[PDB]
């Protein structure tokens, strides 16, 4: 039992926040006291106010908070079995979820490794790729290649494939693996980009295990969109030069970009795939790494005899149960129409933002809207403005942006876009 | 899905920990329920009740489906499943942080929440790396530890795992090269600590931290060592200006007979990891704590921040069940409970010492180990335990248990009886 003022006091003294300091925070965190549907209840000047979760709590809350069907699946599982070890045991929530994932991901992804976060599923993906080649008698193939602008997590391997300015930084000179970086992938399709990619890959091929990318949308590294055709070229390059392809769909997964997985826009399958975030409907942390039967059987027949990974809470029944229900809920409705409407709503609402002085781009892709400005967005100016409009927004760098819950009404998208348009206008001043 | 369908979906599509696809020497057993210290498993088409002797890998200290913890979870679920921790704070996080700073070794004032043990370990290393960068000494970037340890499966965590291992020979070259002192022995030996100091001395300018599991090394070999070694480590680290990190992910929350295993020695590390028992085994959550000084040095550094922030950082649901699990631990006489467990483990396992294939028997708090003279065949051990109403998971040459704190004396006796019978079968 703590009051909002007591929460603030404990938090200031004792809580780290994402990429934050202790005792140097420019502004106090705001107290969140509830979340229901698309709305959060927050304390502002000692008063609870309801505001739209424009960001879906970082891509996670696809059906909104406290969706009756998701709450119900969680409590139904809670009464039967909270958790058992996954060593020598299996269970229904893991089986059901693995079943759904293999059916609905791009063709050929036949096996599923559960883990407890996105960064962990990325390191598992890398470990699959590395063990793969050792199982082929090619231990020299151990480096990773990616393109700039990417983000794959904060654990040390994951960091090595993050954008070097995204934070490498300079700050981590050594201690990171030195990976192969291609230039930023452009928005519009240019065959010259893919040709230069291939030439660069070609000369490293004998030391490359895999290419790892976010398909179609790069999220936390700067909300950039690229033509799906590039993914088709990667698949092609990777096949021809014998390098595995990893798609990191932790942010792009489960309908967000207008296809079920963004790889579907290109009609391509990677060899290894990561999912997370929206997987659980934003209730709990869970992730999965899927790989082809070939990858699975090469690992298993290699010297180690096994994938050498296994978190304590692997395949947690509670996480797997709420995920099963989150996935069925998406699939049981006309999700494609929902996303199309959302995209249209975002496009319409954000439109007037391009005629603003500080704004260099306005872009929409599925249920994702971005306003790019020509300077950093001042958080101590931006946050106040959006709160006043009943919206929780979180700009970073020069980007005002949103990934709203799938359940947002036209009135709610209008309200989100209007606060975004306003954040951009104040940037101009 | 029926159990048969679960088996079918599983063998086709599910990776298990440290497992193959399609080459599993044994099928997994379907688990369909868990209540208190008991699992309901399907064996030959029939549900059977078995004791969770391992506490689902150290996690289920209060057993499964404890009413206080179920209710803490459903209460949070009613109010707020999850919000982003960037720009926002909430009551579950504050309550759990308040609790953790109060009960951990003195001087651990700040709390970084993550989603798993391996992450919290990488967070600990990052903290140490950023600390020395903030002091203008970016050369202090290597880690040192002793052999026999385990800190997780992510790539940095792996670098401080015992090299034989999981499994540096097959890895290395992608693993950062850390400094390894010899295996810490069971009984106190001053010459061991003198040599540790001497080895650390010649790497001091490149070491960010010593990282160890205190008192009990879990997944690396279920080895115990004298807590005075931790006193030596704290002294060495202070004199040579290397941070000290205790990985208490397995040892935390009462399990070794003190609240935290660092307490057996009265030592405070600079950085500490907790996990597993933290949530009472309901959900994955972990935490990394460090001193105010480590926090301030990082925060005044070039970065001006600790450069980590998982999507689900400080998840309300996971924090809420954790708050309830810790409070349930503190609101009972846990110390007497663990002593009773230990006495019961020792009494029940005494008989294994005489067995032909047993090389050692050891207990430390609610942890019991029969060390055998050959690796244990799971195809023999598993049905043998199941025939006695117990879920045991041996590894390497070890038959061992870390039972839920709620186990009655008869249940502890049933567990140890099964362990003894597994050990008798190994010897043949
Ligand atoms: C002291 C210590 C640990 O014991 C662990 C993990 N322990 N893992 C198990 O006990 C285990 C054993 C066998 N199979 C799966 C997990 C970890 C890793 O935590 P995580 O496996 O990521 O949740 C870090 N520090
Ligand atoms: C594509 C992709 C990811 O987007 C992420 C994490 N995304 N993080 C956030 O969006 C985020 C944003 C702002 N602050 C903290 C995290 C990760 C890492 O996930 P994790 O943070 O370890 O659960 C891996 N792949």
């Amino acid at each position: 039992g703590l009051t909002p003022e007591q929460i603030i006091a404990v938090d200031g003294a004792h809580l780290w926040h994402p990429y934050s300091s202790i005792g140097r925070e420019a502004v106090s965190p705001v107290v969140a006291v509830a979340a229901h549907g698309a709305w959060l209840t927050l304390i502002r000047d000692g008063q609870p106010i309801e505001v739209l979760d424009a960001m879906s709590s970082w891509w996670t809350a696809i059906h909104g908070h406290g969706h009756p069907a998701l709450d119900q699946a969680l409590t139904t599982q809670l009464r039967v079995m909270n958790h058992v070890m996954f060593g020598g045991l299996t269970h229904e929530p893991a089986a059901r979820l693995a079943k759904l994932l293999v059916d609905i991901t791009p063709a050929g992804l036949d096996t599923v490794f559960f883990s407890d976060s996105g960064s962990v599923s990325v390191e598992v993906a890398a470990k699959m790729a590395l063990q793969y080649w050792r199982g082929r008698g090619l231990p020299g193939k151990r480096r990773l290649m990616t393109w700039r602008g990417g983000y794959h997590g904060d654990t040390f391997l994951a960091m090595s494939i993050c954008d070097p300015h995204g934070g490498m930084h300079s700050l981590w000179t050594d201690v990171l693996a030195a990976q192969v970086f291609a230039p930023q992938v452009p928005r519009d399709y240019d065959p010259a980009y893919s040709a230069a990619f291939e030439a660069q890959l070609a000369q490293h091929a004998g030391e490359l295990a895999a290419v790892v990318v976010e398909p179609v949308v790069q999220g936390a590294g700067g909300m950039r969109f690229h033509d799906p055709r590039y993914l088709h070229d990667l698949r092609d390059i990777c096949r021809r030069y014998e390098v595995l392809l990893i798609f990191d769909e932790i942010a792009t997964g489960f309908g967000r970009t207008g296809a079920l997985f963004a790889a579907d826009h290109a009609g391509v399958s990677p060899d290894i795939m990561c999912v997370g975030k929206a997987l659980t409907g934003g209730y709990l942390s869970l992730a999965a790494t899927l790989c082809t039967a070939d990858v699975a059987h090469t690992i298993s027949a290699g010297a180690a005899g096994a994938l050498m990974h296994g978190p304590t809470f692997m395949a947690n029944p509670l996480a797997c149960a709420v995920s099963v229900a989150s996935v069925e809920l998406l699939l049981g409705q006309d999700w494609r129409t929902r996303i199309t409407e959302l995209a249209a709503g975002l496009t319409a609402g954000l439109d007037t933002a391009r005629a603003l002085p500080a704004v260099t781009d306005v872009r929409v892709c599925g249920a994702i809207g971005v306003i790019e400005c020509d300077r950093p967005v001042d958080l101590a100016v931006a946050t106040p403005a959006a709160l006043d409009r009943g919206v929780w927004l979180r700009p970073f760098r020069n980007l005002v942006y949103a990934m709203p819950p799938y359940i947002c009404t036209p009135a709610e998208i209008t309200q989100i876009t209007s606060a975004m348009v306003e954040v951009a206008r104040l940037v101009g001043s």
